[PDB]
This record gives C-alpha cells, sequence and structure tokens, in this order.
C-alpha cells in the first residue's frame, strides 16, 4: 500500500496472507473455510495465514492452515486480467474470533464516491521497494467508469471498477493483490492491477465482486 498508515494489529480481522515461505498475496475470509483472492495469486503450495499483523514475527492470534483446494474462475483472462477471482478452500475451518473473522459479500454494487478500506503487505513505495513488517491500510473512493474508462481505454471490462487517486501517491502495489476492498462492511473488490503504483492519473483496477456472487455461492455449495 504506498500512502496508507499502519492499520494496528487485528483491525482489519478478515485480512488474510497467502504464503510460500514469503507472503506473496492477500485474501479475504468470507466463511470459515473459504477465501477469496485473486486468480493472478494462483499457485500450488499455499498456506494460508490469519490473523497476522507483523508476518515476520509469531506473536499470537495466527492460524496457519494449508489450502485444501484452489478454484480459478474458469474464465479467468490472464491477458486482460477479465475474471481476476479465485477461491481457495482451507484444509481445516479456522476458529472465528475477534481477531479472525469473516467479511460479508455484497447484495448490490458500491455507487461511484463510495469510500472503501483497502489494506495488504506490499511495497509501500511509488518508486523503489519497500515491504512492511505490519499491514497497511488505505481509504479509497471508487471512482466513477467515465474516469475509469478515460484512465485505461479498452482495457476496463463490466468486471473491474478504479479505485483511488488521481493525482497519485496513494495505491496498492506488488504485494497487494488478492486483498480486500471493504465498503459499508461488505467486500466490493479485490486487488488487481494497474500502472505502476500510486502513479498520478492511473488509478489502481479491482475486480467487481458484486458480479460474482451467484458463482461464489454455486461453487462453495458444490465443493
Ligand atoms: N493498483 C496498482 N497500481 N497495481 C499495479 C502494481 C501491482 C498491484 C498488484 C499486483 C499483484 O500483487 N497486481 C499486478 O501485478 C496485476 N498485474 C500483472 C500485469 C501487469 C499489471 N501492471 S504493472 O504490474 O503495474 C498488473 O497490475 C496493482
Ligand atoms: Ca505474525
Amino acid at each position: 500500500i504506498v500512502g496508507g498508515y499502519t492499520c494496528g494489529a487485528n483491525t482489519v480481522p478478515y485480512q488474510v496472507s497467502l504464503n510460500s515461505g514469503y507472503h506473496f498475496c492477500g485474501g479475504s475470509l468470507i466463511n470459515s473455510q473459504w477465501v477469496v483472492s485473486a486468480a493472478h495469486c494462483y499457485k500450488s503450495g499455499i498456506q494460508v495465514r490469519l490473523g497476522e499483523d507483523n508476518i515476520n514475527v509469531v506473536e499470537g492470534n495466527e492460524q496457519f492452515i494449508s489450502a485444501s483446494k484452489s478454484i480459478v474462475h474458469p474464465s479467468y483472462n490472464s491477458n486482460t486480467l477479465n475474471n481476476d477471482i479465485m477461491l481457495i478452500k482451507l484444509k481445516s475451518a479456522a476458529s472465528l474470533n475477534s481477531r479472525v473473522a469473516s467479511i460479508s459479500l455484497p447484495t448490490s454494487c458500491a455507487s461511484a464516491g463510495t469510500q472503501c478500506l483497502i489494506s495488504g503487505w506490499g511495497n509501500t513505495k511509488s518508486s523503489g521497494t519497500s515491504y512492511p513488517d505490519v499491514l497497511k491500510c488505505l481509504k479509497a473512493p471508487i471512482l466513477s467508469d467515465s474516469s475509469c474508462k478515460s484512465a485505461y481505454p479498452g482495457q476496463i471490462t463490466s468486471n473491474m471498477f478504479c479505485a483511488g487517486y488521481l493525482e497519485g501517491g496513494k495505491d496498492s502495489c506488488q504485494g497487494d493483490s488478492g486483498g480486500p476492498v471493504v465498503c459499508s462492511g461488505k467486500l466490493q473488490g479485490i486487488v488487481s492491477w494497474g500502472s505502476g503504483c500510486a502513479q498520478k492519473n492511473k488509478p489502481g483496477v479491482y475486480t467487481k465482486v458484486c458480479n460474482y456472487v451467484s458463482w461464489i455461492k454455486q461453487t462453495i455449495a458444490s465443493n
């Protein structure tokens, strides 16, 4: 996260870390057995880390759980990043408490201007690379579809939204992918892609979770 602040330990109880011997993506807990993340974070060997603040120190409150399976959206397109969503089933059910809790799915899409909380352990630099130990947070509005499309003409599908600041200085960055975008208590977005980090007129692009609620529900029911 570039331009954000320290969240505070366990204040984003639905944030997960995907680990393969290092932190490579984020994700959100949506029930005791399932995490949502981005299709592009897809790899074998994933250990889901819940209740993490400092990802380098065991502090207490962590639960380390192997993914049992990862489900990339069948229509995911790695050139376009259209349908950039993935579900991960935990080998066993997390223990839900105040530190480790699930985020609700929206029942309707958010409008332009809604303020959301984005969070991750990704690079905190616009230029160069500086990874934090602790979770960082950012408040960012959802931009209008007109602005989003005039920033990335021919690249925005109806399953993507833009959020952030046209002025540069504040954004998600390398490391943050798969992580939540939460707006009024629901998960509206997934960190997906952009152009550099916190560059002027190049806001971050997010997966539009409201378009996937049925798919999520349907796939979880059958697995
Ligand atoms: Ca830790």
